[PDB]
């Protein structure tokens, strides 16, 4: 009766073991070379502290050197810009990211901050340059955001070809929904994007052979809506922790489904690490 | 109950007359301010010369100063790059474009040339940075490529709100389909993008309250596929021989117009729909760049 469970915890563990061996091999080819990631944080949110620790731990396990810079809540845009410039110019840093959302007492234009990141170091793929390449099909020389990247990998774990499928993406954010659409489209799905102004959400969802949900609305996508045999990818982290999909009903209709926790979340961290290792390898050129 | 015809020739003429008045007024509000467009050409292709002259003439009618830089076929990539850098840095120039395709005896990386354009001057909207802003919903200050821009304008001429409609885009090219998707999405349509690998294209098309077709496949989208009451926007320019026409050839769209006009509530003809919009949209983007520069 139930959907096969796409176990992101196990899959991510296989990815991290491969990345580790790749990193060990780079270091034996070029001794003293150390791939390096930096994470710049503004403020002191509890959830951001937890996510960053998970990232630092994965990095150290793979043999990536990881630096965490934590700026106070008094930080201004102009101070964040100086750090980004410093990370851009530090040739020991192969990739870096800015943890979102920024936690400051001052107004900081997030887009302007992100877009000061040098594109070759933008391992989160959130610069307009990288978004622009992805959105137009040029996946050759481009970092892709870590969440959609992990989702695509989960979709591929089913062995079902994406080409020609009707995919539905619920959500259109910069971090998840919009790039998710792009990845599905340039893997030759026919893609429908939904958002908060979509009418008859249920009827749109029901057309998805592939369904990716990234709304942050706890369990709003009902199992009833899911197309029989669909692949269901659920990005939601909502406070127990639950997804954006009503799992117990959706599991009876899908052929493949991601649980929450242990689905998309661990896969996201593995892809960040993969992008980091890519940046380090490109720099060795 | 046949479709109202969206007359692109008339609408574009209204747009160009309003832009003129706006430009006259900017110059009176800030005397000495001169909106300025540059077009950089490489080589001497006949078709490019024709298109450029049309753009220069529209600009001069509106009161935009238009400069044409024409480099010879002997030009190298590094010389093209130097001109782009110079246009980027010339504070009198608010917008410029590079006419494509380049006509040189040397290898010139087109993508690299285009992507040296400063985003704030990229009136054709084809730089990666500008594509990226548009694709992620920064519609306040990015540039929009001229064809999808004109499509959106035609859709708005109907007075039917876009928000909550199911829009279908057939095609995903850099120049039309992809930016078209972005405009519809950030106007709050629910958007489906189809392409050459879409299965059951007819059934996908039939879900479109708004349909934009940009395939280059003459009359492939049949009237039977059109949802009743749909807005149909047809970007196709396909040449077919026809001895009964003044110049021995007709232009048809990517939509089978005669059958689609019986099903749509609004439809663009070909010729005379999307095509005449395009030069006016370039002019509109140029006026936007000049206004943003004016702070
Ligand atoms: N595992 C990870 O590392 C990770 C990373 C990022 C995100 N996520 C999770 O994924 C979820 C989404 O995050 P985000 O950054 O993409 O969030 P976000 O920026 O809040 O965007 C939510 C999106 O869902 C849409 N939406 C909201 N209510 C909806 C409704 N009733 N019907 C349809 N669409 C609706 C929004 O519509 P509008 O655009 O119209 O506002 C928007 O596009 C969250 O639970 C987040 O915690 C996880
Ligand atoms: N000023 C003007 O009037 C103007 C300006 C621009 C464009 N246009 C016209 O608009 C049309 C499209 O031009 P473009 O620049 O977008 O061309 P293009 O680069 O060739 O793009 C064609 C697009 O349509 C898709 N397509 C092709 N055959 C299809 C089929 N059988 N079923 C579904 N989708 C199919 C292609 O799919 P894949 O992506 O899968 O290959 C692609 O995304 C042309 O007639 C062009 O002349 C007019």
């Amino acid at each position: 009766a139930p959907a096969e469970i796409l176990n992101g915890k196990e899959i991510s563990a296989q990815i991290r073991a491969r990345l580790k061996n790749q990193v060990t091999q780079l270091k034996e080819q070029v001794p003293g070379f150390t791939p390096r990631l930096a994470i710049l944080q503004v403020g002191n949110r509890d959830d951001s502290n937890l996510y960053i620790n998970v990232k630092l731990k994965a990095a150290e396990e793979i043999g990536i050197k990881a630096t965490h810079i934590k700026l106070p809540r008094t930080t201004t845009e102009s101070e964040v810009m100086k750090y980004i410039t410093s990370l851009n110019e530090d040739s020991t840093v192969h990739g870096f990211l800015v943890q979102l959302p920024l936690d400051s007492e001052n107004s900081i234009n997030t887009e302007e901050v992100i877009n000061a990141i040098a594109p070759e170091k933008d391992v989160d793929g959130l610069t307009s340059i990288n978004a622009g390449r992805l959105a137009r099909g040029d996946l050759n020389d481009c970092f892709i955001p870590c969440t959609p990247k992990g989702c695509l990998e989960l979709i591929k774990e089913t062995g079902v070809p994406i080409a020609g499928r009707h995919a539905v993406v619920v959500g259109r954010s910069k971090i998840v929904g919009a790039p998710m659409h792009d990845l599905l489209l340039w893997n030759n799905a026919t893609v429908t994007t939904c958002h908060s102004k979509t009418a008859h959400l249920d009827e749109e969802v029901n057309k998805g052979d592939i369904l990716v949900v990234a709304t942050g609305q706890p369990e709003m996508v009902k199992g009833e809506w899911i197309k029989p045999g669909a692949i269901v990818i659920d990005c939601g982290i909502n406070y127990k922790v639950v997804g954006d999909v009503a799992y117990d009903e959706a599991k009876e209709r899908a052929s493949f489904i991601t649980p929450v926790p242990g689905g998309v979340g661990p896969m996201t961290v593995a892809m960040l690490m993969q992008s980091t290792v890519e940046s380090a390898k490109r720099f060795l050129e």
